[PDB]
């Protein structure tokens, strides 16, 4: 029962609904989380900070309960950052144009100076165009919402920028978030999901883009932090588009499974324990479904030569067994390197079914201390891979 380093420091959360059950499934793999709402969730307001999370409280727009606010952080000394209006260039949220929006900012200036915090951008996606914006027809536009927004904010306390995206190409969504890096300060993707132009077809694409985009952040400098929409949702985690991480109390969604287990650029697990395949530092071609085994939520599944890389801290120098979590039809063959050296193949791995899900040991491994890569590699097969496991 390892315990593992934190496995990010940008990965966040929205939701308002935490029991402390769920902050504990997500204890040490989340870092931070928001409600939309001036203080946190009730339920886990007592004790959030106790399993390493901060809060991130929010002025959704200029008629927040200002009281409730700094009764809050009178309370909580902890709170470093505060979110400013939700969607002003949307009529259906915040609904404030670029000079109202910066006209009530100074009531933020002041909660950000008594408390010490710093203040993250009214959040921005492209919108139906219905709010106006001075000296454009392109009112739809979030580039030239801030722009005009920090023209009427002279002098603005402003240190992040806050981005919403509901794209579901991944190669969109780098696009897009890496153009709003032109402000020159870091930026919190505060919701996103694939969702418009039809949206994902399915729960894997879904968690495939997850993956991508949580991977593309974690490795660009430039974004502080982000936040999956939503934790949980009202119609649930089967039901299109697929939001929810959480799922029962204190336990995760296959796509929680993958949000909560892909690793920063500078995590390194240690060993022995159980990783979850979907907690590999790099994928080549594999993607991600749901399984129905008897443990784990998620699986990476593989039709030809398919990569998964593991970095590990090896504290203790040893020989350590490989076990895979495997299902196979046919005759599966498995690649592993150390450092990109041949240690073991796993050899015509069948199980019968994508389903059908067996434990496959390798024969002792040696690895020395410090840092090393494990490479998982499928030679031309067609497989489905839960977990692994390093055991001395
Ligand atoms: O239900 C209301 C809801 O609205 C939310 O805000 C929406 C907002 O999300 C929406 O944004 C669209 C955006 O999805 C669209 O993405 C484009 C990219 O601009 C484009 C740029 O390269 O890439 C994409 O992916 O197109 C290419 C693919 O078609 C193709 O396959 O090739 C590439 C992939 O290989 C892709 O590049 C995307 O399609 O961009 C348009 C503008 O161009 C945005 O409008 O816009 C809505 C209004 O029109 C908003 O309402 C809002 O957050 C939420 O609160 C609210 O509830
Ligand atoms: O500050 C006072 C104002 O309080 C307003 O009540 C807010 C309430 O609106 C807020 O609801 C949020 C939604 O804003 C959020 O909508 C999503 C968008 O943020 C996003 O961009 O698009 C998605 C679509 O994909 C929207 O669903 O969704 C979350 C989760 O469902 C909601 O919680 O929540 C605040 C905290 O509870 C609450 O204060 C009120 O409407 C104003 O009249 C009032 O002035
Ligand atoms: O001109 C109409 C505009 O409407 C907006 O809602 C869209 O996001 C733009 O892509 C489009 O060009
Ligand atoms: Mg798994």
């Amino acid at each position: 029962h390892m315990a593992q380093d934190m496995r990010s420091e940008k990965r966040g959360l929205a939701y308002g609904y935490h029991s402390e059950n769920d902050l504990k499934a997500m204890q040490g793999k989340v870092k931070w989380w928001y409600n939309w709402d001036t203080q946190a969730d009730a339920n886990v307001k007592e004790n959030y900070a106790s399993y390493g999370y901060d809060f991130v409280p929010m002025a959704w727009d200029e008629n927040f309960n200002e009281e409730a606010l700094r009764s809050f952080l009178d309370n909580h000394p902890d709170v470093k950052y505060l979110l400013g209006w939700n969607q002003p260039n949307f009529m259906e949220q915040a609904n404030l144009t670029p000079a109202e929006a910066a006209a009530h900012w100074p009531v933020l200036e002041a909660i950000a100076q008594d408390y010490n915090l710093k203040l993250v951008a009214p959040a921005v996606n492209y919108s139906p165009g219905n709010v106006d914006i001075p000296g454009t027809d392109d009112d739809y536009d979030p580039w030239l919402y801030l722009d005009a927004f920090f023209e009427a904010c002279e002098g603005c306390q402003v240190d992040y920028i806050a981005v919403h995206c509901y794209m579901k190409y991944e190669s969109a969504f780098s696009w897009y978030v890496g153009e709003f890096e032109r402000y020159n300060k870091p930026i919190w993707v505060t919701e996103w999901a694939g969702w418009d132009d039809g949206g994902p077809a399915n729960m894997g694409e879904q968690m495939n883009f997850l993956s991508d985009t949580v991977r593309w952040m974690e490795s660009n400098d430039n974004i502080y932090r982000y936040s999956w929409f939503l934790g949980r949702s009202s119609e649930g985690y089967d039901q299109f588009p697929y939001l929810d991480v959480l799922l029962a109390d204190g336990e995760l969604t296959p796509l929680g499974s993958v949000y909560t287990s892909i690793p920063s650029n500078d995590f390194r697990y240690k060993i022995p324990a159980r990783i979850e395949a979907e907690g590999a530092h790099s994928l080549t071609g594999f993607k991600h479904l749901a399984t129905t085994d008897t443990t784990g939520l998620a699986k990476l599944i593989a039709a030809s030569n398919e990569v998964a890389e593991y970095k590990l801290n090896v504290e203790e120098g040893g020989d350590y067994t490989l076990a895979l979590r495997l299902a196979s039809s046919a005759n599966s063959d498995i690649a592993i390197r150390v450092d990109g050296l041949l240690v073991y193949t796993f050899e015509d791995i069948n199980t019968g079914g994508v389903e059908a899900w067996m434990t496959f040991s390798s024969t002792p491994i040696s690895l020395t201390a410090g840092d090393h890569i494990l490479r998982v590699e499928s030679k031309s097969s067609r497989f489905g891979f839960n977990w692994l496991e390093l055991t001395n």
